[PDB]
């Protein structure tokens, strides 16, 4: 009776709903005689090979085969399946191998505290030395607690095989399987039989490699890449970004220069950034995403760089090249977005596994909007380990998390009938908060010197406050208020700016309540908002002057900077990832070359003048010269470095020049004019002070000394003591 399993088991094995294939398949001893079974539908001949005896052959059931035959122990053997049109092939029996995942790793995962989860889950090539020699293949592991079964499918199965069922490892919910001689770079998917009876073919949540979109299969990927950035990595651990220079060039890899691969970008993008003077590059989501129109935010393979531009190692070469050129690399990380594709993460095991669940069928306030269940240990681990993954496996220097507000709040609908303030269970998602704190604390602990950046649109405070005192633990946050007030102000015609002077200086009131990055990102130059150039008032010459002023203002204002590709040369039309950037503008007889030149100059002054970045987070690094000259639309202030250095910045937002303008200063003597956005080299009108001014001992604006100078119209002047 112990030759062919019972009908119930046999039915499950053929329907792919057996939880423990290895219990039936492989070699099993009943009383004495060792029985060997192999499941391979549409097979013609199996036969087992023991030592030097072909002593076997099998042939019963509806796809199953059994050897039976006496003698015990056996100790290693090999099968030789055969089909029509093809020749036999001797392969080791997968179901004879022990689990390729230890109890310890599973325990850490169950607790949601495995810091190197990527080495445990997913597809990893492995080799075992048995009796008849060493056997190589690939180990597979997927988390799916409520699935009735998971089978491995791929090119070898015609993407519809059944002879590769996986087993679940106890109550862990993790399915495992070692497939002898599976291709080192083979494509594959996990056919999942959900708890709801629905079968789905899934990409691997831990895919380290992927098929090029629109294809959706995962690809086994193992790296042995040799990095040439040891110096950069060792240096990074000894610095604190918050107190260092940070001029960021935000880039979307697919549309910066359409058609470039990672290897080409490793040359072109690196050289571009170096020549423009940026200290860092911030990349829009690099993880695999099926739709380019999402710009990368709708990720499906969190553990794999998009294959559109090359292989993972090719991506490492891009990061490696930037590092050797002295450029830091920040990547947009998307824990706030949840994959909606049926072959991705939604209802993975037939239940809302990864996404936060809610009440069952019925009316009430139950909607969709898929968000990760930060309350679940394994889901939290999936995300926290992914952050660590990119920082350690790809040497990424920082992570920027968008839409954090959508993570911190469960909110919806404004109640009626309840006119009383009720706390208890506020709108705050305590699970998400705990998740962000863990992610930050763990990341900064494992990779000192990296930065985590958050974009939070709500009045939430302590975003960049240490986790040990209630903060979310982020190194920095986007100053959205500065961006909105600044762009609203510069968009208004000069004759009206006086009415919004207070709007322009409002950001200074809380500029030190957090470690800020002043941003002018991709989101502000799409969907009818127009570009920075489009927002500027006046003719081409005045728009250009206004843009050069804005950028100078962004750089001088307390906080780090971030500028989206194309805007450094005043791209006129809104960004389009489908058309690419408007580089032709640099070939026109326009102002674009002049704006790009200004950015190079402010970046150059910036990097070499600690007064612009050493004291960004404290009032000590700033000082108003005159915050109340709304009558002339002029803003002036000092920036101070931790090395005692200084820089005076004067912005003239009026459309006309101001001659004989007296500016109060800290010291007397000669002040060198290090920047004048009206200089003819930028294609301004050339109004200036001839390189510098002499500050006399005539007190002004409550200052001990002052100097008389001309302020070019719609411009910015920066000065430093000679």
């Amino acid at each position: 009776e112990h030759l062919a399993p019972e009908p119930a088991e046999m039915a499950r094995l053929v329907a792919g709903t057996h939880h423990n294939p290895h219990g039936i398949l492989g070699a099993h001893e009943y009383d004495d005689h060792t029985v060997i079974r192999a499941f391979r539908p549409h097979a013609v001949e199996v036969v087992a090979l023991v030592g030097k005896d072909r002593f076997s052959l099998q042939h019963l059931d509806s796809g199953l085969f059994a050897v039976a035959l006496p003698f015990v122990d056996l100790i290693d053997y090999r099968l030789q399946v055969t089909y029509e049109g093809c020749e036999p092939h001797t392969v080791a029996d997968a179901y004879r191998f022990l689990p390729t995942l230890g109890e310890v790793d599973l325990h850490l995962f169950a607790e949601g505290r495995h810091e190197r989860l990527w080495e445990v889950l997913g597809a990893h090539p492995r080799s075992f030395t048995t009796a008849d020699g060493v056997v190589s293949g690939v180990s597979f592991a997927v988390w799916a607690p409520n699935a009735k079964g998971v089978s491995l499918i791929g090119e070898f199965n015609g993407w519809n095989g059944h002879e590769a069922p996986m087993r679940v490892l106890g109550p862990s919910g993790v399915w495992e399987l070692f497939w002898p001689d599976f291709p080192c770079d083979g494509l594959y998917k996990f056919r999942v039989h959900g708890a709801d009876g629905v079968v789905t073919d899934r990409a691997d949540p831990f895919a380290f490699g992927t098929e090029v979109p629109p294809q959706t299969a995962s690809r086994v990927t193992s790296s042995d890449y040799t990095w040439g950035d040891d110096d950069w990595m060792a240096g990074r651990a000894l610095r604190n970004p918050v107190n260092e220079a940070m001029s960021t060039y935000e880039v979307h890899l697919g549309s910066w220069r359409p058609g470039l691969s990672y290897r080409q970008l490793a040359r072109e993008l690196t050289d571009y950034i170096v020549d423009q003077g940026f200290t860092h590059v911030e990349l829009l989501p690099v993880a695999e995403h099926p739709f380019a129109g999402s710009w990368g935010y709708q990720v499906t393979s969190y553990y794999a760089p998009t294959s559109r531009f090359g292989t993972p190692d090719d991506f490492r070469a891009l990061v490696d090249a930037l590092h050797q050129a002295g450029i830091g690399v920040i990547v947009d990380w998307v824990p706030a977005h949840f994959p909606k594709d049926a072959w991705a993460l939604g209802r993975f095991d037939g239940t809302p596994l990864y996404e936060h669940s809610d009440p069952k069928r019925g009316e009430q306030l139950d909607w969709g909007t898929y968000v990760f269940d930060f309350g679940r240990p394994e889901v939290r681990n999936f995300l926290v380990a992914n952050a660590l993954y990119w920082l350690q496996e790809f040497h990424i220097d920082g992570l920027r998390v968008d839409a954090v507000a959508s993570m911190l709040y469960l909110d919806y609908s404004r109640p009626e009938g309840g006119w009383t303030p009720n706390v208890h269970g506020g709108r705050e998602n305590l699970e998400a908060v705990q998740f962000l704190q863990e992610m930050n604390a763990t990341a900064h602990k494992v990779a000192p010197g990296i930065v985590t950046i958050a974009e939070e649109s709500t009045p939430w405070s302590g975003v960049t406050r240490p986790t040990n005192i209630g903060g979310l633990g982020f190194s920095m946050k986007w100053n959205m208020g500065w961006m909105h007030d600044t762009l609203d102000y510069v968009s208004r015609d000069p004759v009206y700016r006086s009415y919004h002077h207070h709007e322009m200086t409002f950001s200074m009131l809380y500029a030190f309540s957090e470690n800020y990055v002043l941003p002018l990102s991709h989101d502000e130059v799409v969907h009818g908002k127009g570009t920075l150039w489009g927002r500027m008032p006046g003719n081409n010459h005045v728009k250009a002057a206004g843009l050069r002023s804005l950028l100078a203002y962004q750089w001088a204002h307390p906080g780090k900077q971030l500028l989206f590709m194309g805007q450094e040369f005043g791209q006129r039309a809104e960004w389009s990832e489908q058309r690419g950037l408007d580089w032709f503008q640099l070939d026109e007889n326009g102002f674009s070359n002049g704006i790009q030149r200004l950015v190079r100059d402010i970046n150059d002054i910036y990097r070499c003048h600690p007064a612009l970045w050493s004291l960004d987070t404290t009032p000590e690094g700033y000082s108003w010269i005159d915050a109340n000259d709304s009558a002339n639309n002029v803003l002036s202030f000092m920036r101070y470095g931790s090395d005692g250095s200084v820089l005076a910045c004067v912005f003239n937002f009026a459309g006309a020049e101001h001659r004989d303008y007296r500016l109060g200063l800290p010291r007397a003597g000669r002040w060198r004019e290090v920047l004048n956005t009206d200089a003819t080299i930028y294609h301004g009108s050339g109004i200036g002070n001839l390189g510098g001014v002499d500050a006399t001992d005539d007190p002004w604006h409550g200052r001990p000394a002052s100097a008389v100078l001309v302020l070019p119209p719609t411009s910015a002047l920066w000065l430093t003591p000679a």
